[PDB]
């Protein structure tokens, strides 16, 4: 029943996490990760929120990273757990079946492949992270969400540019089927599921970008709903208690944002609510 802001940048790499309690409108600060992390993909599996990757622009920082750590909230501790087989900054995280995916991202390593259309998943009862089926794109800043028992992967940069495309990866088959693109190419995009649809939210149209859409699966088509009230790329968002919340993020044209906004899908309205403690864009965001 929480909201979790985890990493990000402050116009200084973040280790710090923060709770959103909307019973009581407030952030309170929780115990900070081990690694400083923006750009970091998050999800919740089995009472843990797990952070995934990053990047660590610390001056000691090992810069893209390949860690994992899970977060306890009955102790308010986290431990590092098994490192991905590819570092990955800008990665989407999602959980499916008792894995977690790790989707895209950017390996800006010595070495590193740059644009990732790799995946893996995390099998945590052996700790283990495994190669599965490659996207069709490469997608640095993707977001990703999980629909009808499917990973949607959203928008995202490639080399060469800025996605529309998105893809849906089927875990029976193995495989990456490309879907209808967005109105609107996104990085830095947020992605959540609300009432049988996925959001794209804000993002960056290289324009930073208010404007939010809305998939729906049944008819393959994209529709934009009502915007946010402020511009944000590099925004985190998640949902709770039947609410989209877009968390942080960037406004390139007040810049890094502690502002946070919640979308009511019944109504198609935003409002804004209480900001965070600290700025974050590139931020992660899970509801446990």
């Amino acid at each position: 029943g929480h909201i979790y802001a985890v990493g990000g940048y402050d116009g200084t790499h973040l280790n710090s996490v923060e709770a959103y309690d909307p019973e009581r409108d407030e952030w309170h600060l929780v115990a900070p990760m081990n690694t400083r992390r923006s750009g970091v993909g998050v999800a919740v599996l089995n009472g843990h929120i797990y952070a995934v990757g990053g990047y660590d622009g610390s001056p000691d920082g090992t810069n893209h990273l390949n860690s994992v750590e899970r977060y306890d909230p009955e102790r308010d501790e986290w431990r590092l757990v098994a490192p991905m087989n590819t570092r990955r900054s800008g990665v989407g995280v999602a959980v499916l079946n008792g894995h977690i995916y790790a989707v895209g991202g950017y390996d800006g390593s010595p070495d590193g492949s740059t644009h990732l259309n790799s995946v893996e998943a995390y099998d945590p009862e052996r700790d283990e992270w495994h190669l599965v089926a490659p996207m069709n794109t490469r997608r640095s800043g993707v977001g990703v969400a999980v629909l009808n028992g499917h990973i949607y992967a959203v928008g995202g940069y490639d080399g060469s540019n800025h996605l529309n495309s998105v893809e849906r990866y089927d875990p029976e088959r193995d495989e990456w089927r490309l879907v209808a693109p967005m109105n609107t190419r996104r990085s830095g995009v947020g992605v959540a599921v609300l009432n049988g649809h996925i959001y794209a939210v804000g993002g960056y149209d290289g324009t930073h970008l208010n404007s939010v859409e809305a998939y729906d699966p049944e008819r393959d088509e994209w529709h934009l709903v009502a915007p946010m009230n402020t511009r944000r790329s590099g925004v985190g968002v998640a949902v709770l208690n039947g609410h989209i919340y877009a968390v942080g993020g960037y406004d390139g044209s007040t810049n890094h944002l502690n502002s946070v906004e919640r979308y009511d899908p019944e109504r198609d309205e935003w409002r804004l609510v209480a900001p965070m403690n600290t700025r974050r864009s590139g931020v992660g965001v899970a509801v446990l």
